[PDB]
């Protein structure tokens, strides 16, 4: 269940952008209690770095991954 589970949220962004090669995954952040609308990449070396939504190639980036 979910009622007491851990909450991830993003409270910083990333100020770089990081290119497609380097990008495994990535999961958004939907919980309520999170500060604010957040994309969690998972880079090819499994760091997980936050990012903004708003952004454009965070957008185009996401897209990119859906489709593999
Ligand atoms: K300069
Ligand atoms: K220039
Ligand atoms: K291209
Ligand atoms: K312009
Ligand atoms: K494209
Ligand atoms: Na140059
Ligand atoms: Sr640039």
């Amino acid at each position: 269940d979910a009622i007491n589970a851990p909450v991830t949220c993003c409270y910083n962004f990333t100020n770089r952008k990081i290119s497609v090669q380097r990008l495994a995954s990535y999961r958004r952040i939907t919980s309520s209690k999170c500060p604010k609308e957040a994309v969690i990449f998972k880079t090819i070396v499994a760091k997980e770095i936050c990012a903004d939504p708003k952004q454009k190639w965070v957008q185009d980036s996401m897209d990119h991954l859906d489709k593999q």
